[PDB]
């Protein structure tokens, strides 16, 4: 190709104006095969310039000067200057050195993490460049490990500046796009490390129904298999492939009962102790792998071994899939050691994801992160977080930052996994976040005390949790459409603010704030409430424009940074003027696709929403106050329109238009009602409540209402009253 | 042997069902010679199974699967699964990797340590396996360094599960048993970094006699030799081999005076500056080593050099031994550097211990720990601890944990060495521990203010220290018998609780609690007293059974964890129902073996004690209330019997039996007396003392006495009163 340049023992491939592959080969042979990370090096031709001399070469694109002075790659021989001024003297890459600016990526797991842990770098940098080293093995055409690359150094220089979305799109072109998820993955999951019977598990699923809590997924954790019943001469019961017949005397019948309730079923698999002589599948595996059964030779875990993988999928997983298991929860915690040098977690995710496609279309796994490119094997499983406010306060930042290495389907244990402390408010705040996260999977530890069942908690917490769990199912149309946009266009569901606002310093100063699809901006509360206010809070950055609370219609004039206060039952979620959000009207109704959509419209601007579905596309347009709905294919779907406060159209079939210029634009939300509510719940003196209500009612000029609250001895009460005054300005 | 298997470049020796030697050789030659660590690879034949294929081998014992996949040893090629379920997924060893569970061992020294320091691993693990790498040089048949092993990797896989005692016994079979100590080592030692004269040292020894404090050992620290008198052109006076003639004008006469007082004599040796031209032995050493005397060439320390070692033992130590020095205090702090790569401390301990056997039977050294196997060279010398509560609080744990690498004769500076802070209670608590430690050596810094003389302190502290120092000599029969059991049976004097109680979680949660021989359980107090109670405390775990305070007879019903309180003059030491403890009746009497033994019997169960001595064995049996004493050889020894409270038999000669079924079983200890004493010393309100005494006297039901103390505003006073109520239940 003209986009390929050799010089000395190096090869440079200009993939885009902003993406250069850099290779070294001692043998003069360079690597064309795919790697664990890289699936495609076919990119459209681009323009660039070369200055080639006897001893040096310079490659010049629109955004980078790449220099190579010959010899072995060192910090002195291989380096690059970006054509940006984001920093005064951090604009140079040196081979093998770190520079400032990296916005980070993700890490394998949150196992045993109480609050923050270090993250690996991603491809995004405030200074406009990042290097992604390809240290993986080569693949065969069909995707097996083939051994060591002939490019003994193989790097990708990203020089996208602050065009983060294009960097991620081209990363997906290089490493392969995320596959489409199935719609069932986006609903509520039930999980608990608890020794249920068939009977008690079905009773709990029927209790969810009775309690008006929708579920898509039934997880069965490790007590599905033999645990205490494993003879100690075999080691532990952690690994198992044999049903506990006391708890599950007829597994296929039990899975049939979950399938009748329209649940997908996954089992915990701890693979590390392989298939030992006590297991139900051992006689078949022993025959296939020529094991010495009289010496009870174990089929040890070896995902480098083709015969072991086949016996694992066909003879261990196969019989359980035949009983009705839909997909695998790969729960690997036993290290990164293999003879090949390939991480066993990568071998599991790669081969299990491929194998899951045999029995179900667009099937998933649930497994820990296995390095760049492992987004090809959703879903991410973050693991055994400590139950704490600190863990919750880390998790929104963790989730949005992961988009910077393309790993956009993290499933966290909602409410935290293990250890830590009881606080029903922490559980409720964690579920609020979960509902506005990639995946909403309730899960917990082997404690008698850590169930995430809403009715574990008091009547107030229970009702709020049920409301949020129903909201998750209302959001499935929006989530599923965003899922198809991840798969087809390389856009993350969850974006850091700086994807949309790369030049706004405040977009880098609100770690836990994020965009959730294209219509919603989320600022989860992740700190225990101030007991004097009976409200939690978060500092929200409002970009330029008019914003509304998604739930209340409270307005906010951007651009501003403003501390916002919510009761424990309420979450800060915002939509711009012109936002259109579809909701399932019937979130409890078991049906493959919604028979009714609510179109929720935020007044004050034009807007547009495209609802992508399995077998349709539906466009909602809001232009000069006219709302139009069209679809590619006709259906019997009934549309409901909510314009600000008011239901305008109820259950209307087919394509249509309706003029909303005549209809009431304003939400009900008002300063006086909100003021009364905040004062009434506050654990402060009644004389202070009386004086604030009287003075804020009497004082007419906005600037003098603000001067009055500025005198308040309660600093946080000032900020809460200021939020109401700012919204009422 | 059938217990030897070769595969690829590896050799496996199945020494026991639970102990496998693992070797790699590039040359096809494997090492048969002893090493610094290993003295014996002769073990009885055991059964095991092999699965040998073209490319892999598996060795199977009762407790482990050892796997080798060929090639160089890596974490992927060499690994093992234990046949235990102590953990869920920590049951696998990977070559070159650490696993969880190791119960730790010991370290070189406590020099400069204020409280805790890190320890090396031992051979004991809660998860049931440990690997002991042999990185040492090979020895010749006579025990000189021979150079590098031909087994370039040489490992010992221990897979004993929680059979800790058998692991230690087989460790001693591999590395050699601890030698027998001489009886004199088990008495009190006097030491102080102080510039005594012959006259002032003998005056102090005569003051110990006048004060009723028995001593076995007189240590003379470095001011025995020239210090300030060394010309600075030679360096410091730290190393010296020349008596300071002002302080010791006739050394042999002074050592004769200590020998007449039945004291063994040791001198401090700082070897690192060798024999310089100012030293008294230099002319002889210079002649032997062909040194240039006109250029004052030093005989530099070089324990790799046979001629240097001979001149050191024969011409430097020899003349001092001829003046009467009994054994050497090797005080090495100058690093681990030698041309051979052997630690100079190991060369000193190995060669000096061997050389000490020439002039005295079962002789000792006193030196720092020199790695696994250095238990062959007792005694351990922990060195320059900081004088602090933190240092004392670490030291029982330090001492019992050392049994996990077989190093069972640690001698700590009792009361701490240097720096730190004055607190007479810390000195007293430290001496209590010392008396129930392997060796009771009083030692201190060059301060005018740090003498460990009991009469340094007030009358209360002095009398308590004298009482504990007399108790050490009462315990010499018990210590000496346990010493012969260490030497012959590989059982440590000091055991962690988990040796006796491996499956009790509480045996891992009382770091400072230990078994002291087979009849006593010690819980030293290592925290400053609560001034409101005038008592210190420690949480004691009482195993199943009936336990008695060794001193008071206070009873405790196991199994329970219970906070116990003692005045600063009293130490928590416990014996089970049926315990028999021999004591010297005449601890001040100078005699090679006791002319009278007290047999102290704890009622309520059968018991047995075997008193091993230099030239006898005496068995005390307590069966169905009959006490019998028999001996292998007749003697004129007089036996005293104390059954619980009461002396039954006084000074009875020969073998005999006596029925104690008719005699009073109960100790005097009673709730009311103990209650009055605790209230009386407490620095609390008299109205609280009055109310507690009155209410606990009046309230009859035990559960209501406990309910009354539960209302007390003083939390620690509750726990102290609860201990009395628990003992009185
Ligand atoms: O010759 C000038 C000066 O250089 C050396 O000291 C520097 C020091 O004064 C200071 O300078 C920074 C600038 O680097 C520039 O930084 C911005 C930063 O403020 C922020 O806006 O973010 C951008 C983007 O990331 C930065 O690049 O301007 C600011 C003022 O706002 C100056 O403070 O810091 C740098 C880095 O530590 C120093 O190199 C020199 O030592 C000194 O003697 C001299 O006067
Ligand atoms: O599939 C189950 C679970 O596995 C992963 O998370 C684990 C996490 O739930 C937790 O589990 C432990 C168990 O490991 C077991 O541990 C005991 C320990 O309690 C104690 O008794 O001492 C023994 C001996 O040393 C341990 O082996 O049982 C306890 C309950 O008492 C569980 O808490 O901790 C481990 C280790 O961190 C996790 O691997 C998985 O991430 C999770 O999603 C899943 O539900």
């Amino acid at each position: 190709n003209n986009n390929i340049i050799k010089f000395d023992k190096a090869r440079f491939t200009v993939l885009t104006e902003h993406l250069i592959r850099i290779e070294y080969s001692e043998t003069g042979e360079f690597e064309e095969r795919m790697t664990q990370m890289v699936q495609n090096r076919e990119f459209s031709e681009v323009n660039f310039d070369i200055i080639e001399k006897e001893e040096t070469i310079e490659i010049i694109t629109s955004t980078v000067h790449l220099y190579y002075n010959g010899g072995e790659f060192t910090n002195a021989s291989l380096f690059a200057d970006v054509k940006f001024n984001f920093s005064v003297y951090s604009n140079r890459w040196y081979f093998g050195e770190k520079s400032d600016g990296n916005l980070k990526g993700t890490t394998r797991t949150l196992d045993m993490i109480d609050g923050e842990c270090p993250l690996e770098d991603g491809i995004m940098s405030k200074n406009g460049f990042a290097v992604l080293a390809d240290k993986g093995k080569v693949l065969t055409e069909v995707g097996d490990i083939a051994g060591n690359s002939v490019s003994t150094i193989d790097l990708y220089l990203f020089a996208y500046g602050r065009d983060y979305r294009q960097a991620l799109k081209d990363f997906y072109q290089l490493t392969g796009n995320t596959p489409k998820l199935p719609r069932f993955a986006l609903g509520n999951w039930w999980s608990r490390y608890y020794d249920y019977s068939d009977k008690s598990y079905l009773a709990l699923m029927d209790k969810f129904t009775d309690k008006k809590v929708p579920l898509s997924v039934s997880v069965i954790d490790m007590d599905w298999h033999k645990v205490s019943e494993v003879p100690s001469r075999f080691g532990s019961g952690w690994t198992g492939y044999s049903w506990n017949k006391k708890l599950f005397p007829n597994p296929e019948n039990f899975i049939d009962e979950l399938h009748q309730r329209k649940l997908k079923v996954t089992l915990n698999d701890h693979p590390a102790d392989g298939i030992r002589a006590f297991e139900d599948p051992y006689p078949q595996v022993a025959q296939t792998l020529d094991l010495n059964t009289e010496l009870e030779e174990a089929a040890k875990f070896d995902f480098d071994n083709l015969k072991f993988r086949k016996a694992y999928f066909e003879e261990v997983h196969g019989p359980l899939e035949k009983e009705g298991v839909d997909f695998w929860w790969i729960d690997w915690q036993q290290g990164a050691i293999s003879k090949s040098g390939v991480d066993p977690l990568w071998l599991l995710n790669h081969y299990q994801y491929q194998n899951a496609q045999k029995k179900h279309k667009n099937n998933i796994i649930l497994s820990r992160y296995a390095g760049p490119g492992s987004h090809r094997y959703p879903l991410g499983f973050s693991g055994a977080s400590v139950i704490s406010w600190a863990s919750l306060d880390f998790q929104p930042y963790f989730t949005s930052t992961a988009s910077n290495i393309g790993y956009t389907w993290w499933s966290h244990d909602i409410g935290g996994h293990m250890q830590g402390y009881k606080d029903a408010e922490l559980s409720l705040r964690w579920l609020q976040f979960g509902v506005f996260s990639p995946i909403n999977r309730l899960h917990s530890s082997k404690s008698e005390f850590t169930s995430k069942e809403p009715w574990h908690f008091d009547a107030v917490i229970e009702q709020s949790m049920i409301d949020f769990l129903q909201l998750r199912h209302q959001l499935i149309p929006y989530l599923y459409s965003a899922n198809l946009i991840t798969a087809s266009e390389g856009r993350a569901l969850v974006e850091p603010l700086y994807y949309e606002y790369p030049m706004e310093e405040e977009a880098y100063q609100h770690r836990n704030q994020y965009l959730f699809g294209e219509q919603l901006m989320v600022a989860p509360i992740t700190e225990k409430m101030n007991s004097l206010l009976q409200m939690g809070s978060v500092e929200v950055w409002f970009p330029e424009g008019t914003w509304y609370d998604f739930f209340s219609g409270q307005p906010y004039d951007g651009k501003v940074s403003l501390k916002v206060y919510r009761e424990i039952t309420e979450m800060p979620v915002f939509a711009k003027a012109g936002a259109i959000i579809p909701l399932d009207k019937n979130p409890l109704k078991k049906e493959e696709i919604p028979s009714e959509i609510i179109w929720k419209i935020f007044p004050g601007a034009d807007g547009e929403y495209l609802l992508l579905e399995e077998d349709n596309e539906t466009k909602a347009e809001f232009v000069n106050g006219i709302f139009t709905v069209t679809s590619k294919k006709e259906s019997s779907r009934k549309h409901t329109i909510i314009y600000g406060e008011h239901e305008i159209v109820s259950a209307k079939r087919g394509e249509f238009s309706i003029d909303l210029n005549g209809k009431e634009e304003n939400f009900d939300w008002n300063f006086s009602t909100a003021l009364f509510r905040r004062l009434d719940i506050a654990e402060i003196s009644y004389e202070q409540k009386d004086e604030i209500l009287q003075q804020l009612s009497l004082i007419e000029e906005h600037e003098k209402q603000v001067a009055f609250i500025k005198t308040n001895e309660n600093q946080e009460l000032q900020n809460s009253l200021f939020e109401l005054l700012y919204s009422g300005k």
